[PDB]
């Protein structure tokens, strides 16, 4: 109809109710299931999907052997119905490539594919399901973005990507598009010092993104993005708090503009909500590895260097594993405010359960609610022993 | 269009016609079928759907062994096309939980789905595929629902809650739903003296609920709800002709007000249509198992202690499994009467049949007729051996 | 929108062209298709349908065995879309049971099923999905109907049923309905013996219906009906090109009013095109069992006693096997004409290859061209060896 | 709506982006995928679609050995979502039969289906899903047509049919079709010798079509077609860059007129945008075989008899599988241009891979991109062992 607006500011966030789960592993032991990495869950204007780069071969297939790379030519960007598994037959193709990013601006959806060669890779726009714009790569070292939806606002849908090291400084583009062409892209600015894999939601004309520093910091940078001015500032959240993984054990003071260091070189995408008191932490129990996941309302967290938590809900239990997470919510709700959702991908296979060779997912995801919810744990649910 | 009103009354019941039966275990002995229990049926204004709670995993998948079991992060609300078996394929999760209802109210659908830990367990109300409302356990003991169609009247929905024990007192609660809003709540009252799993129907703007006492009786409670006034009443169908299971033999004269002893701590959700004359109860035949199903007119069988049956329709042969029954009808037929509907849960599997290491079930369903039809017998048809 | 209206007669047909095939039984050799049996096609405004009673199993299923069986409690009314095979996950139920037709009256639906035991069957007309009358047997036994599609004209859709014995004389009805609805039924009149199995179709405000004289006739009686008057007639088509099979050989002179004798109690569901010399009849080429299928021009033969061929062509090659045949045809196409269509039923399995415990069958559907086009055979295309 | 009309130019292809790639052989190496050949790809206003011809059988069925052979009654043309596979389950049958072609003409689409023995075939159609049209073999030598989408310009949607030898002159005719009817079809004409499966595209009210010489040719022949005049000429691409296959090694002068010399009765399908310096050819790389895939960029290679390539871009390494190549565009885009897109089929199996019995392949397609992009290669990515 007409480009959706971020007029409303988040619900509060008193809680987590459970949202979509697709047990997509358990089901795929035997049916048609695709494997798949990076998945996000993203709303049109009446229906709400999950989404995810397919490995181009199912579970049990013997193609599933390898699936732990991240970039083959059989890799695309696919969704389905809202809790479904990703199935051969129920997945539609958005594009093809191995790294993605998609968001509906109220008319209709743009997403974004990128494939190549590490040193020639490229990035195609989609709008409205057919293909307007291509991007070559400007730093030649695998250019890649997201990994979860993006957000617009009057028709104008931001998108970060990075181009260069993972393990040094890199080339971060803010690109800010509209009906799939571009209007302008800035270079990043602000005191982050590396960008990867941005989580991004949206609030009164305002896109924040929580993104990782795989480099060097186990604090997360933050992005936030004017949609309407096309100019956008950056930081770190303050809090001691820290939500990366690996990471080192929390200390008393965070850092605001600089990476909190003691993990370099890697990282997980992740996310969060920073909104004052109402302000609520993703994050991996385990600070060694894609271990567990749990929510920590943390009053601040991006201004305050001693914000510590007031409040906390388990999603997944150390002894489950978990993997990536990020940020959508339903901007074709009804009510006075936005609910905050986010999805979180439990990984199975490999590298941390070798016994089989495959590496896929399933999805669990939550909303916030404004009564103070009973916790349950969300696991995977597969047993590994079946495959063998 | 506009919310729909309970304005007719029900359709002379002379007979029962065959409605839908989807064959699911049979068919599922050789394709992706999902695992379920507890099914029903509910209608939309231009289509009829099987509902059910799936228990994540196909029947042939490995994941079907220990789905026994009741309440698991696994299992989610699904619906599928009329008479089609729930597929991997064809399955649309309404949402995630292990009891549910879901109800249309002529403009749009509202599911209710409960999960959690049994001291920690919450629903969240979906209205138009979007989650809107969520309540937290009130006697952290295994809230539970319906695990049938709720019924709505000029967008009032009521819907029968019960939190606290399955072996005494316990706290049930009569929502009343708009919009996925909660427009009230009651606590039980009556003399019904232990509520679960409502079976519903409405005509001439009242809701009949045709429950079940685990507790102590082996007659039904019946709660009446006006859902304009949005209150209700409680009593127990009088008849003789003794409807739960187990249970004793009939008596020669029922009770209005308590429970008829004889059977403590156990049951199976059931349902009645009553109407004066026009009553039929559905029942087991095994008083001991979910064994066979029949119809049996038993006029004035809710206030008339002494009412035995004067006509009746086998359904299942008592050498064949049941389990549990539910009332549907569908509201947005011509005519000028609701033509009442019902649907019987075939169990197979455990723990009668536990040569397999699963349960699950099939659905057969019925609606009446005015004519006086001829009957048939409606077993499950799937052969047990097949899957050793 | 409106109700059509048969106001077009036939187009000539100088010939057949390939409309649709499914290769059922090759695809389901190793994929989720259904068993079924007793197919048709037929059209709504639209789309056009392939149609068919399931056996609620797969063919690769282990409940495929048995599948010989006529009447069971698993078999159900489904269609599919045109030319794809009947899938576990692509059908439709119209209705439950074991015998139907069903038909599109310009506006909505109406499917018939009828269910029970030999002697207690019923069949429940269902118009828009939704049941809306039934109708109890009459002769208690075995209550049939066509097993292909009906046809309407101006709302009224005839149909017929008969009820009694197969090898003696039956009660045979006419039942006129118009949105499900009973208007009025006649008993069979004329001199048609027996009837079984109606192939119609419609043109110029009249139906045709080809059936089939199981106890004694070997040429196939026919029954004529004014949708308006709503009367019609019946006799046997006179030539002696005959049509039924099993049946004698060809004489030189047929009957027009009495069955052709020389085989007893037996037959196939058959059809033809009565359009004076514009019309072709369809039969089997064996005399003996269902075995080939050819389409011959016999100008004038439902009233010359001596037609012979002037033209014919080949569907089905004598070395492959056949089974039921029907008409039906697109009513809702452009042009000034109705284009004649028909199917040929594929049977494998059971009775005549008998290494496997199955009975199924594909479809292979045809329609008649102004163009003397050049022939080709199509069989079923499986190989029985591949499923031992 | 209205019927679409070719009024835009082509845009500058400065290089080519992924389109879509459905890893058809990978995933079906463990799902319902039908094997197939000769697929292309097609667009109707509201979605484009991934089209080929069936083999009637999944790859993993046992029916699936023997599928290298062309002709058979079990093969259909088929459709499917953009880069799925074509599955049981998600494929629609446009029509039944060895050779096809099919476009949309603004308003509705045309599809047409040859089938028939060598001797006798016939080609039919379809308009708006309908059989509206039968033409019959007029050299009585295997009638073929395009094996890629046909265009349309106000209506007229031209197509090129060849009947008649494929080593020797053969009858080839130019079919101008309006509504599925014939408006009128000439013999060829102009300089080209010989005529076979002519991939097309159109601009500027002018459609141009490179077709294969199977004959003597390994340049290749052009057919441009006035769709108003309903007239056309031919000719060969003049360039030294051959682009049959197999063929002899390229010449620094080619030839306009006549066939170039070399390799005699053999061809692949393939294609060519000729747009004076905006002119882009493809090709195999190997001379002898199908394997690889380039682009290259030959400015005026229809009409300079001396041009050689001043860009290229790699689409499938030499030592992977290619196939059948041809264009389409999608004329219902956004913006001032058509955007060039074509697919390449990568065969697998027989005969190159004859450790398995069948022979399938899986699609990879690109369009044009305004910028110049870095490039990938784009495998079927299928591992052969697997399936022994
Ligand atoms: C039914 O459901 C309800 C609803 O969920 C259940 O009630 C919930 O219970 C939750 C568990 O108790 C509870 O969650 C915790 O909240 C704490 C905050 O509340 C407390 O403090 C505030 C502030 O003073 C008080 O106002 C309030 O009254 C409470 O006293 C959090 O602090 C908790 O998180 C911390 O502990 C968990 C382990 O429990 C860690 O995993 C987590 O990471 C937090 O601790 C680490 O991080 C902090 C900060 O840096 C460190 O200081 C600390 O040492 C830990 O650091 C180590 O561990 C991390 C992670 O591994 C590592 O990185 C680091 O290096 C160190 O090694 C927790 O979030 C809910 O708030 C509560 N909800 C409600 C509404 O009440 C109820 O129990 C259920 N009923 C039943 C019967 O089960
Ligand atoms: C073709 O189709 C038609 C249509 O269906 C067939 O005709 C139908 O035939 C049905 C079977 O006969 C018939 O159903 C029965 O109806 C009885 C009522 O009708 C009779 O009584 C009235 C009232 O006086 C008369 O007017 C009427 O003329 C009849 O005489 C019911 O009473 C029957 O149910 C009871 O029996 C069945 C076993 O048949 C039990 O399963 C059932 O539970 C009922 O009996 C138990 O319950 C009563 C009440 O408490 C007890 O008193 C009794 O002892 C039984 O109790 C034991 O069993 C229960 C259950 O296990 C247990 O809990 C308890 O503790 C005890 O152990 C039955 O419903 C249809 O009405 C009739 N329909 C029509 C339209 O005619 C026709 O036959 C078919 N044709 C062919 C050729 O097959
Ligand atoms: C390319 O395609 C074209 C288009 O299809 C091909 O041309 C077609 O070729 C067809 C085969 O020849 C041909 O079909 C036949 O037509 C005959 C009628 O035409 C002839 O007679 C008329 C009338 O005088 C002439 O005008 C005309 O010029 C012809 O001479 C039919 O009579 C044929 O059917 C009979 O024969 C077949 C076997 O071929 C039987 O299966 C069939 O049942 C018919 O014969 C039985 O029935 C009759 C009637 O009672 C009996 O008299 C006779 O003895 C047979 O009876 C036995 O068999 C039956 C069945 O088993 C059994 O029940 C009974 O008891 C007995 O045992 C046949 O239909 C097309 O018309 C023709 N089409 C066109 C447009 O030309 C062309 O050849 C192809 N090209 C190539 C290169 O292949
Ligand atoms: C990141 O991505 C970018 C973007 O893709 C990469 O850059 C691209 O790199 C491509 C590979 O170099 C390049 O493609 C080539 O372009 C040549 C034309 O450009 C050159 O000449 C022009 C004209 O003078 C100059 O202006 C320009 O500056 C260049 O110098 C083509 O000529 C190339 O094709 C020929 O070579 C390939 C093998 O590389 C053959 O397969 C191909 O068939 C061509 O050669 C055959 O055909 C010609 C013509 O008849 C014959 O003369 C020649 O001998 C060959 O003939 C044999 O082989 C054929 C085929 O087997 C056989 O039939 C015959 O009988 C003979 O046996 C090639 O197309 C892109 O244009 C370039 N793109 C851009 C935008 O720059 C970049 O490298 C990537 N980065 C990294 C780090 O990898
Ligand atoms: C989001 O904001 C823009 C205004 O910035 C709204 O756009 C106006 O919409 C009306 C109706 O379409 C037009 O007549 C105005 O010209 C539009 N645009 C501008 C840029 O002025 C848009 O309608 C708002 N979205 C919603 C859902 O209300
Ligand atoms: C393509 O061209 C034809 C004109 O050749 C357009 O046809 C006219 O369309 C209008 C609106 O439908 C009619 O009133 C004219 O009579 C049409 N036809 C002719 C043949 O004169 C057609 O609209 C054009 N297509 C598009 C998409 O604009
Ligand atoms: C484009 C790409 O390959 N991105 C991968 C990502 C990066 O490799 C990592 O962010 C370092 O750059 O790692 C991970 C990961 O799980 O750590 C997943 C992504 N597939
Ligand atoms: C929420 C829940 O677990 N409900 C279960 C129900 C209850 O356990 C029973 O009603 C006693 O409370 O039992 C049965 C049952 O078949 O007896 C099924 C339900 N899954
Ligand atoms: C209702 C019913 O069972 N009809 C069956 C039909 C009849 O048995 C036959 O017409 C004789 O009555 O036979 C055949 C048959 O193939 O001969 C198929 C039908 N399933
Ligand atoms: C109608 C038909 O069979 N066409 C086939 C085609 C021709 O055989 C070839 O063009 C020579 O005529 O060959 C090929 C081929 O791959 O060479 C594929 C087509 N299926
Ligand atoms: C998987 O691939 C590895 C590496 O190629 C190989 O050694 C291994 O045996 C494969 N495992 C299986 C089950 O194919
Ligand atoms: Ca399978
Ligand atoms: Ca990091
Ligand atoms: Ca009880
Ligand atoms: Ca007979
Ligand atoms: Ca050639």
């Amino acid at each position: 109809r007409d480009f959706n607006n971020l007029t409303k500011g988040l619900c509060t966030i008193n809680s987590w109710h459970i949202y979509g789960k697709d047990n997509a592993v358990r089901i795929g032991e035997d049916s048609d299931v695709l494997v798949t990495r990076e998945p996000y869950v993203s709303c049109d204007p009446d229906e709400c999907r999950f989404y995810a780069l397919s490995q181009g071969t199912t579970i049990r297939g013997k193609h599933s052997n390898g699936t732990i790379h991240d970039r083959s030519q059989y890799r695309a960007l696919i969704s389905w119905p809202l809790s479904s598994p990703p199935t051969v037959y129920n997945s539609r193709v958005e594009c093809i490539g191995w790294s993605s990013t998609s968001c509906h601006d109220g008319k209709t959806r743009m997403s974004i594919c990128i494939s190549g060669p590490n040193n020639n890779a490229s990035a195609v726009i989609w709008y409205n399901r057919r293909p307007v714009t291509e991007i070559n790569t400007w730093a030649r070292n695998i250019l890649r973005t997201q990994e979860s939806e993006c957000v617009c606002h009057n028709g104008v849908c931001p998108v970060v990507f990075t181009d260069g090291s993972a393990t040094g400084p890199a080339e971060t583009r803010i690109y800010y598009f509209k009906e799939g062409k571009i209007l302008k892209w800035e270079p990043l600015a602000g005191t982050a010092k590396h960008i990867e894999e941005c989580s991004c939601y949206g609030e009164r004309a305002e896109i924040t993104c929580t993104c990782k520093d795989n480099w060097q910091g186990s604090n997360r940078p933050v992005i936030r993005i004017d949609p309407v001015a096309m100019t956008h500032t950056s930081q770190y959240i303050c809090s001691p708090v820290l939500t990366d993984n690996p990471r080192p054990n929390d200390p008393t003071v965070g850092k605001c503009n600089d990476p909190y260091p003691g993990n370099n070189n890697n990282g997980v995408k992740g996310f969060s909500y920073l909104d004052g008191v109402n302000t609520w932490l993703g994050r991996t129990i385990s600070i060694a590895s894609r271990s567990g996941y749990e929510m920590l309302k943390v009053p601040n967290a991006l201004t305050d260097d001693k914000s510590k938590p007031t409040q906390g809900q388990t999603i997944v239990l150390n002894t489950d594993w978990s993997g990536y997470s990020g940020s959508f919510m339903d901007y074709w709700a009804e009510g006075e405010c936005y609910r905050a959702c986010f999805y979180v991908e439990l990984i199975r296979g490999r590298p941390k359960e070798d016994k089989v060779w495959w590496t896929s997912n399933s999805i669990v995801s939550m909303c916030s609610s404004t009564e103070f919810l009973g916790q349950w744990d969300w696991p995977d649910g597969a047993k590994i022993e079946y495959f063998l």
